[PDB]
Protein backbone atom coordinates (compact mmCIF):
# COMPACT_ATOMS: atom_id res chain seq x y z
CA UNK A 1 0.00 0.00 0.00
CA UNK A 2 1.42 3.11 -1.24
CA UNK A 3 0.96 6.23 1.56
CA UNK A 4 0.64 9.40 -0.09
CA UNK A 5 1.19 13.30 1.05
CA UNK A 6 -1.44 15.39 -1.11
CA UNK A 7 -0.28 18.87 -0.63
CA UNK A 8 -0.67 22.25 -1.74
CA UNK A 9 1.48 24.73 0.15
CA UNK A 10 3.10 28.65 -0.64
CA UNK A 11 6.67 29.53 -0.19
CA UNK A 12 6.54 29.57 3.47
CA UNK A 13 4.99 25.76 3.82
CA UNK A 14 1.47 27.65 4.56
CA UNK A 15 -1.67 25.02 4.12
CA UNK A 16 -4.03 27.42 5.74
CA UNK A 17 -5.62 30.41 7.10
CA UNK A 18 -8.81 30.01 9.66
CA UNK A 19 -9.27 26.75 8.20
CA UNK A 20 -9.31 27.65 4.64
CA UNK A 21 -7.37 28.09 1.29
CA UNK A 22 -5.96 31.46 1.13
CA UNK A 23 -5.53 30.65 -2.63
CA UNK A 24 -8.05 29.98 -5.45
CA UNK A 25 -6.75 27.76 -8.04
CA UNK A 26 -9.25 25.79 -9.71
CA UNK A 27 -6.93 24.02 -11.91
CA UNK A 28 -4.84 23.12 -8.78
CA UNK A 29 -8.11 21.12 -7.56
CA UNK A 30 -8.32 19.91 -11.27
CA UNK A 31 -4.58 18.32 -11.13
CA UNK A 32 -5.88 16.70 -7.25
CA UNK A 33 -8.79 15.48 -8.30
CA UNK A 34 -7.33 13.93 -11.57
CA UNK A 35 -4.59 12.49 -9.40
CA UNK A 36 -7.03 10.87 -6.94
CA UNK A 37 -9.40 9.33 -8.96
CA UNK A 38 -10.38 5.33 -7.74
CA UNK A 39 -8.22 6.00 -4.31
CA UNK A 40 -9.10 6.80 -0.83
CA UNK A 41 -8.20 10.38 0.22
CA UNK A 42 -7.73 10.75 3.95
CA UNK A 43 -8.58 14.00 5.77
CA UNK A 44 -9.25 15.24 9.45
CA UNK A 45 -12.53 16.66 10.19
CA UNK A 46 -11.34 20.19 10.20
CA UNK A 47 -10.58 20.02 6.88
CA UNK A 48 -13.17 18.03 5.77
CA UNK A 49 -15.41 20.53 6.86
CA UNK A 50 -13.79 23.24 5.46
CA UNK A 51 -14.20 21.62 1.73
CA UNK A 52 -17.86 21.41 3.05
CA UNK A 53 -19.00 18.40 1.41
CA UNK A 54 -17.81 14.30 -0.14
CA UNK A 55 -15.59 15.28 -3.31
CA UNK A 56 -17.02 12.32 -5.66
CA UNK A 57 -15.09 9.33 -7.46
CA UNK A 58 -13.46 9.06 -4.02
CA UNK A 59 -13.42 7.11 -0.87
CA UNK A 60 -13.74 9.73 1.74
CA UNK A 61 -12.84 8.86 5.10
CA UNK A 62 -12.65 11.05 8.11
CA UNK A 63 -10.20 10.88 10.46
CA UNK A 64 -10.88 11.77 13.95
CA UNK A 65 -11.01 10.99 17.80
CA UNK A 66 -14.62 12.17 18.11
CA UNK A 67 -16.24 8.57 18.60
CA UNK A 68 -19.92 9.75 17.72
CA UNK A 69 -18.57 11.87 14.36
CA UNK A 70 -20.54 10.63 11.32
CA UNK A 71 -21.42 12.16 7.76
CA UNK A 72 -23.39 10.60 4.69
CA UNK A 73 -21.12 10.11 2.10
CA UNK A 74 -18.21 9.50 4.18
CA UNK A 75 -16.36 7.13 6.32
CA UNK A 76 -15.28 7.48 9.60
CA UNK A 77 -11.83 6.25 10.81
CA UNK A 78 -10.52 7.15 14.51
CA UNK A 79 -6.45 6.03 14.19
CA UNK A 80 -4.01 5.57 12.11
CA UNK A 81 -4.33 1.53 12.58
CA UNK A 82 -8.28 2.23 12.05
CA UNK A 83 -7.42 3.70 8.17
CA UNK A 84 -4.82 0.92 7.34
CA UNK A 85 -7.02 -1.68 8.13
CA UNK A 86 -10.47 0.50 6.30
CA UNK A 87 -7.73 1.06 3.16
CA UNK A 88 -5.89 -2.74 3.74
CA UNK A 89 -6.89 -3.57 0.07
CA UNK A 90 -5.71 -0.25 -1.34
CA UNK A 91 -2.68 0.27 -3.79
CA UNK A 92 -2.66 3.76 -2.65
CA UNK A 93 -3.75 6.62 -0.43
CA UNK A 94 -4.04 9.89 -0.16
CA UNK A 95 -3.32 11.87 2.76
CA UNK A 96 -4.98 15.06 2.60
CA UNK A 97 -4.15 16.69 5.36
CA UNK A 98 -4.69 19.13 8.34
CA UNK A 99 -0.83 19.54 9.57
CA UNK A 100 -1.61 16.79 12.16
CA UNK A 101 -2.84 14.69 10.08
CA UNK A 102 0.19 14.58 7.88
CA UNK A 103 1.89 13.60 11.30
CA UNK A 104 0.06 10.80 12.41
CA UNK A 105 0.99 9.60 8.83
CA UNK A 106 4.53 10.82 8.72
CA UNK A 107 6.45 7.30 10.22
CA UNK A 108 4.35 5.62 6.87
CA UNK A 109 4.88 7.85 4.20
CA UNK A 110 6.28 6.40 0.76
CA UNK A 111 5.64 9.38 -1.98
CA UNK A 112 4.89 12.90 -1.80
CA UNK A 113 2.38 15.13 -4.53
CA UNK A 114 3.57 19.16 -3.37
CA UNK A 115 2.08 21.57 -5.06
CA UNK A 116 4.57 24.63 -4.40
CA UNK A 117 2.95 28.42 -4.77
CA UNK A 118 5.41 30.50 -5.96
CA UNK A 119 3.69 33.51 -3.16
CA UNK A 120 4.02 34.42 0.63
CA UNK A 121 -0.22 34.83 1.89
CA UNK A 122 -1.18 35.22 5.32
CA UNK A 123 -1.52 31.68 7.31
CA UNK A 124 -1.99 30.00 10.89
CA UNK A 125 -1.41 26.04 9.90
CA UNK A 126 1.69 24.61 8.00
CA UNK A 127 3.04 21.48 5.89
CA UNK A 128 5.29 20.52 8.74
CA UNK A 129 9.26 21.15 7.74
CA UNK A 130 10.65 17.51 6.27
CA UNK A 131 14.44 16.41 5.39
CA UNK A 132 14.31 15.90 1.49
CA UNK A 133 17.52 14.34 1.67
CA UNK A 134 15.27 11.15 1.91
CA UNK A 135 13.67 12.14 -1.25
CA UNK A 136 14.18 12.18 -4.51
CA UNK A 137 12.00 14.19 -7.14
CA UNK A 138 10.24 12.21 -9.65
CA UNK A 139 8.20 14.17 -11.13
CA UNK A 140 7.73 18.12 -11.96
CA UNK A 141 5.38 20.61 -13.86
CA UNK A 142 4.61 24.54 -13.92
CA UNK A 143 0.81 24.81 -13.40
CA UNK A 144 -1.70 26.70 -15.30
CA UNK A 145 -1.40 30.14 -14.77
CA UNK A 146 -4.35 32.58 -15.96
CA UNK A 147 -7.28 34.52 -15.44
CA UNK A 148 -8.53 31.97 -12.77
CA UNK A 149 -5.79 30.81 -11.46
CA UNK A 150 -3.76 34.04 -10.32
CA UNK A 151 -0.49 32.44 -9.13
CA UNK A 152 2.06 30.83 -10.42
CA UNK A 153 3.02 27.27 -9.09
CA UNK A 154 4.29 24.10 -9.34
CA UNK A 155 3.07 20.23 -9.12
CA UNK A 156 5.86 18.27 -7.92
CA UNK A 157 6.34 14.76 -6.78
CA UNK A 158 8.94 12.99 -4.95
CA UNK A 159 9.52 9.19 -4.23
CA UNK A 160 11.95 8.04 -1.21
CA UNK A 161 15.96 7.98 -2.20
CA UNK A 162 17.44 5.05 -1.79
CA UNK A 163 20.59 4.65 -0.06
CA UNK A 164 23.54 3.12 -1.75
CA UNK A 165 25.57 0.59 1.07
CA UNK A 166 28.95 0.91 2.01
C1 LIG B 1 -7.82 24.26 3.69
O1 LIG B 1 -8.84 24.11 2.71
C2 LIG B 1 -8.70 23.15 1.69
C3 LIG B 1 -7.53 22.33 1.68
C4 LIG B 1 -7.34 21.37 0.67
C5 LIG B 1 -6.09 20.52 0.71
C6 LIG B 1 -5.28 20.39 -0.56
C7 LIG B 1 -5.42 21.17 -1.73
N1 LIG B 1 -4.56 20.91 -2.81
C8 LIG B 1 -3.62 19.96 -2.74
N2 LIG B 1 -2.75 19.67 -3.83
N3 LIG B 1 -3.49 19.20 -1.63
C9 LIG B 1 -4.29 19.40 -0.54
N4 LIG B 1 -4.11 18.59 0.63
C10 LIG B 1 -8.30 21.20 -0.31
C11 LIG B 1 -9.48 22.02 -0.30
C12 LIG B 1 -10.46 21.78 -1.40
C13 LIG B 1 -11.80 22.05 -1.26
C14 LIG B 1 -12.69 22.12 -2.53
O2 LIG B 1 -13.50 23.07 -2.65
N5 LIG B 1 -12.59 21.11 -3.60
N6 LIG B 1 -11.70 20.08 -3.51
C15 LIG B 1 -11.68 19.08 -4.51
C16 LIG B 1 -12.14 19.46 -5.86
C17 LIG B 1 -11.69 18.74 -7.02
C18 LIG B 1 -12.14 19.13 -8.31
C19 LIG B 1 -13.00 20.19 -8.45
C20 LIG B 1 -13.43 20.90 -7.33
C21 LIG B 1 -12.97 20.49 -6.00
C22 LIG B 1 -13.45 21.27 -4.78
C23 LIG B 1 -14.91 20.96 -4.53
C24 LIG B 1 -15.45 20.31 -3.45
C25 LIG B 1 -15.59 18.79 -3.56
C26 LIG B 1 -16.49 21.01 -2.57
C27 LIG B 1 -9.67 22.99 0.70
O3 LIG B 1 -10.82 23.81 0.70
C28 LIG B 1 -11.47 24.12 1.87
CA1 LIG C 1 5.26 3.00 3.79
CL1 LIG D 1 -7.76 18.57 9.72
Amino acid sequence: MIVSFMVAMDENRVIGKDNNLPWRLPSELQYVKKTTMGHPLIMGRKNYEAIGRPLPGRRNIIVTRNEGYHVEGCEVAHSVEEVFELCKNEEEIFIFGGAQIYDLFLPYVDKLYITKIHHAFEGDTFFPEMDMTNWKEVFVEKGLTDEKNPYTYYYHVYEKQQLVPR
